């Protein structure tokens, strides 16, 4: 039994699990398992973090399903601001950041035999990892683009810097390799499922009629449901945990969920005709095709699915639509009601995913390079 560390500036404890707690949840079944949680401040706090609801604990070890949790708690966490001239003030800041970390971090580093940074502010404590722990296995799990989290320069030169030396690096999609300035220990390992997805998908929350399905908040578009529930009024679309409440141009062929327990949302999935990937913006990276969880989770069961054009990707199975534009969330939407469901895309489970994650040489065909 490995001993595991997580940075991520997610918190283990935070309702909607991420592919990160995911990864973790397998962990905590191989071995000790600590998650890190970084990026949080007095500063954060006066800023709406998700994890706020957690601030009491701040600063101390928390067990969490057989997860050591610490939710580290600065005056001020370094950010970009995105602001040239403060540039040297960024870099002062995630410096001074790197070089303060807590002792409970240090002894975390040190008991660990694998330490996972999930992309984004955990880079700063990579090269830490190192000289606190040059035996530990070092992974790096790449959920998004640094360019995309739109990281202060800082990390993206210091991730740059200490990519080589990192044992794995194991990107969700490989289309973010073209950032990742490194070769040799760079994977591709996607996301996962829930092994028993499937046993999760009965029964039906439906009743007669066709249903369509969106599940979660990210970059939510009320104005695609505002359309497509006037255009479609034979439809009920089901919209969970979009972030959001009942926006006044839902038609009422739309319902509308409070966040869902990811195990209460499958059978919504599952029993769909179609599901929605609504994100209201195409400025989006490339590797989302991928990335995207709920669109995982159509594609699971081969459910046909409506999106941006700019997550349509390499994919069957998915109707793109310009947001905004009326016109093409009907076509996409027509579509995608003619669509056959086919199981198109492999998805290994969570814990044949973290195997991947952790030893991806062991599966060369997770190899980039
Ligand atoms: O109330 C909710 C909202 C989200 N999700 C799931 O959380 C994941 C992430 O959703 P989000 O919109 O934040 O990101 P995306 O799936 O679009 O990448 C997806 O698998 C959703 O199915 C959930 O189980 N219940």
């Amino acid at each position: 039994r490995p001993c595991y560390l997580v940075l991520s500036s997610h918190d283990f404890r935070t309702p909607r699990r991420a592919n990160i707690h995911f990864i973790t949840d397998q962990l905590a079944l191989r071995g000790t398992t600590r998650f890190f949680s970084l990026r949080y401040s007095r500063l954060s706090r006066m800023k709406g973090d998700m994890r706020l609801p957690l601030d009491d604990t701040a600063n101390t070890v928390v067990s969490h399903n057989g997860v050591d949790c610490y939710l580290w708690r600065t005056t001020v966490h370094p950010f970009n601001t995105r602001r040239s001239w403060l540039r040297p003030v960024e870099d002062a800041m995630f410096r001074w950041y790197a070089a303060h970390p807590p002792k409970q971090l240090l002894d975390w580093m040190r008991e660990s035999d694998v330490i996972v940074f999930e992309s984004g502010i955990a880079v700063a404590f990579i090269e830490l990892a190192k000289r606190v722990n040059p035996a530990a296995k070092l992974v790096y799990r790449a959920s998004a683009g640094l360019s995309t989290i739109n990281v202060a320069s800082y990390i993206e030169r210091e991730f740059d810097r200490v990519a080589p030396t990192l044992d794995v690096i194991a990107l969700v999609s490989p289309a973010m390799a073209a950032e990742v300035v490194s070769r040799d220990n760079v994977f591709h390992v996607g996301h996962g499922v829930d092994h028993n997805l499937d046993q999760l998908g009965d029964p039906s929350p439906y009743a007669e009629g066709i249903h369509a399905v969106a599940v979660g908040s990210m970059l939510f578009d009320p104005e695609f449901f505002v359309v497509a529930s006037k255009a479609f009024p034979q439809v009920t679309f089901h919209v969970i945990g979009s972030g959001m409440g009942r926006h006044p141009g839902y038609g009422d062929n739309v319902i509308v969920y409070g966040e869902m327990k990811h195990a209460q949302t499958i059978g919504y999935i599952k029993h769909a005709r179609f599901g929605i990937a609504p994100y209201a913006s195409e400025q989006v990276p490339v590797y989302l095709a991928d990335s995207s969880m709920k669109l995982l989770q159509y594609d699971f069961f081969g459910l046909p699915a409506v999106c941006p054009n700019a997550v349509v990707g390499p994919y069957k199975s998915r109707f793109g639509y310009t947001p905004g534009n009326a016109d093409s969330v009907i076509a996409a939407i027509t579509q995608a009601l003619e669509a056959p469901r086919v199981r198109y895309r492999q998805c290994l489970n969570w814990s044949d995913t973290t195997d991947r994650v952790l030893d991806p040489r062991a599966y060369p065909e997770t190899r980039l390079y």
